[PDB]
């Protein structure tokens, strides 16, 4: 029976009307909390022609939600190439980005699933709205995820600190868990698909070697990939390590599409002290040449992620 | 796997944004969807020294989370005699009125029990805030309420009509369920408690029996009470008869305060075809001399409110 | 999160491992409860052949779960045509008569509504076994009603008294929350429909002003009337009053059908120390001759009912 | 709402009704299933002694849950000192052994965790009944586990096959909705803690590169390793890989527990035709000498476990 519950909802405003502007902002990610909690729901009754559906029949839920907070001028899915502009008596400040279910048909193995967003705001005037305003990396104002798994939790990192919220299923609202997470700086697990890479790894190779092989007496950094995006970055925020997923030879390298997908998890990572690396360059410092592009990530503890461009430009 | 859904929550959006203003409404309507979530639950698990508690409880619910819709200048509860007035940097542009929970302590024949609501705007200027904005009755600008019953129906009736929602526990929200109710002009059920006063009625005694005995050859009114003040008046929104509790010799006649009982009650009757007759004058149309004022009832379907003044006058 | 968990089930097999039984009751028991439980979903979200279809699926959901137990062998119906024999291979030894929805048609102005149901013992060798196995009078072995209100309560009565379980939702499981209860004396609330049984009352006419405004001098009685079996007496189990649907034309009075409204209903009340009668039979004593048989029932507090029977005695 | 409501109960009861037996598998499973769901809720909320505290409690709710169905006789855990034995009272013929909470305290990273048993039948006269009827080898009468990812699954495997069940939360019930099930031949994905095991490998070493980058020629293996073993052996039951946690220095090889980690999941492993082996001895038919033996394990698609046993034989 237990009266100070503490939800995103007034947390977002608590910070946000110390500030004023306009509302838009919570109204836009309370909508998104209903859509994610729509999800959570039908993938926690998983499976009671065939193809995929879920996940597709979601990115419909996600978009008219977010068409309703009146607080989006621009929507850009994984699922649509385009962006679709959002309507007239109905846009507001705001661009989002995001993939709407990653992992939407690996559900089988009763594995970790999840709803990327990457928030932005409009501003540059009667352009009028147009897919022109994805452009920037190091600008998305909101950005944070929910990955549903045991539980559901939805991370929300803005402007000023990385906040962990959870969903209670008793009453419909995401509760504040953390207030202001930090990053493992080092100590730890490392994650790669080491089947499909390990051949066509590079400078990274020897990386992975030595954080096999201790070029020491350390004890070694254990193995852990769980294969989903979210679960993997999550794994990495909480006991922190390093996850990677470059994919070499074609190389706007591996299928995180970065505007929607390693974009969000840059700045969430970013706000806790987590570099978020191409390898060469910061994922956040690089502009859209266009909304789709395929970009590859190292991201995690600092320590960690450093070891790997000393590797990298002592090397390529 | 259902993608329109239509919440509260956005859908007092739609007719608000098609108005400007400031949001604040809808903030406000919101924060009480939370706390009227977290009571149903807490009596749906109901009774899993010890005097009262759960009700007094929620009352605190009720208060810090409407106190936190930055929305709120000043609060008037059952449970406290004063107006609670909302701090300045959390105060907005309107004054609530609630009864937290009618019914409280009687759940044990798993009776219907609810959350009644009434909301006023506080506007009249630097006087500060302070308990006289709970003055008018026909002007309150958002009005309704909540029984926890077989369901959670939040019904919200505002300046243009009716609306009822539904819980729905799957996730976490109130749903559009019925758009714009209107009630059975007559043709009727009636209630009133036919022990307690029964003796104690006056011109509303020969009301009941033209009322049981039929002036006539048409068949009677059934009897129906349940003894809650929103069970009550909901079946007889929605089925449609009369509702009555005066209480006769102490007149400001029965329990029910005014202002943030028979007040939202009124209101809610009001915009759906309901005459709401303290049987002399009408019950909107009445200043708040307190704030606590006990002040009789009738209500319901028209043509049967209008035969109970017809009583009343010619007569009394 | 606590172990102790007691559930119905851990009841009901403690109680069959006293008796040295089968363990048919336990599963009769559980599966019923299978039903209760979607019976109460289906409800907590109705409103979100088609004049007609929740009673039905209820009716379908029982049959169902109870065929499938192999521990029944008759099953009667308020839906059914006849009673239902149930296939060799799947039988048992025990009888049912339930009514699936009572109230059925009356559940959006979200009142209580509930499944009610009877348990006999098929004692004769073969017949096969059809619906004469369903004479017994007061011969019930268990009995008890499913209230859906704001919570879920299991009211079960058997042999050694009445035990009052409720759905915790957190777990799917209704657990064990009221021992042993009997109701109290004389204490009351008189429950009846006002209106039309005024325009036929005889010997209660005389009861209802003698509780109305007493003559042993002082303080009346309140009037209390849902207009849903269940409902109505449940709160009698907890409060204490009078229940009374005698109503007149109808004269097999009663819409109360006797096998599975009034049987099972009189065997909860008497188990809890409280009496039922026609007003000149005793519910439970009554044979039947119709399984669709509808009898007249008054029921409740002790008292108070032979107060009623002390006036039936000199009277009509 | 359909009513052929196929509960894991009425899968249960159809299987003891055809082996004619006496109905302790039906209440044992009852049981557990009774802590497998609220094991799952605690879980959902996790994140709203000391040092560790939800491991016990699992464990002392799944002991209470056993012991209260007679039906059980000695109960081997994860964490109690020595066997549990029942007190003559609430005993029966079924042995357990069981891990409540496997993967316990890695659950913030929100990944997958579960409860894996094991159930043997007494067979000796008395003894009375103590920790040595846990010699058994493969002569499990049913094992499973129950996995608390994004929806509660619970496998089960008996002697006629592998079926799987997903707890319905609208009802509290684990339905059936997968049957059967077969493993597929070979098909993979090798899961294996890359890091440390890699400092450790033998024949293992051969067999990750010969499956990394491929001698006969063409595309290579994919890795995923959560870290939990309920996880990455349930991502093996569905879709086809090998798993491997041999890992030497700990040298009765694993963490991995032989009576309630390795021979429950060796077991469900063979029923769905996929083998587990020591890599030199089966896993199933090792003796136990110790209950709290740890045993190394390797386990999943057939030709797969079969590709690292030839190697294993021209070896170490």
């Amino acid at each position: 029976f237990d009266t100070n519950i503490v939800t995103l909802t007034r947390f977002v405003m608590e910070q946000g009307r110390k500030a004023r502007g306009t509302g838009e902002m919570t109204q836009l990610l309370n909508s998104l909390c209903t859509a994610v909690k729509a999800i959570s729901t039908a993938v926690r009754k998983a499976g009671i022609d065939q193809v995929k559906k879920l996940d597709v029949l979601s990115n419909d839920l996600v978009i008219n939600v977010l068409k309703s907070s009146f607080a989006t001028c621009v929507l850009v899915t994984e699922e649509d190439k385009n962006a679709i502009i959002v309507e007239p008596e109905k846009r507001g400040k705001y661009v989002v980005c995001f993939d709407p279910l990653d992992g939407s048909s690996n559900i089988d193995c009763l594995v970790s699933i999840g709803t990327i967003f990457g928030i932005y705001r409009k501003n540059s005037t009667d352009e009028p709205s147009e897919k022109d305003a994805l452009q920037p990396g190091r600008n998305l104002v909101a950005a944070g995820y929910a990955l549903y798994g045991s539980a559901t939790m939805l991370v929300l990192a803005m402007v000023n600190g990385v906040n962990c919220f959870m969903l209670d299923p008793a009453i419909g609202e995401f509760i504040l868990v953390d207030r202001n997470v930090k990053i493992k700086k080092k100590g730890s697990i490392y994650s790669i698909n080491e089947g499909y890479a390990k051949e066509f790894d590079p400078a990274i190779t020897e990386y992975i070697q030595r954080k096999k092989f201790p070029p020491d007496n350390s004890a070694p950094y254990g193995a852990r990939y769980v294969g989903s995006m979210v679960a993997d970055v999550h794994r990495t925020l909480v006991y922190g390590g390093i996850f990677m997923y470059p994919a070499n030879k074609k190389s706007p390298k591996g299928k995180l599409r970065l505007l929607y997908e390693c974009n969000p998890m840059a700045y969430v990572m970013e706000k806790a002290g987590g570099l978020a690396t191409t390898g060469k360059e910061a994922v956040l410092d690089i502009v859209p040449t266009d909304i789709h592009q395929r970009a590859p990530i190292i991201l995690g503890s600092p320590e960690d992620v450093t070891e790997l461009l000393e590797i990298y430009q002592k090397h390529a």
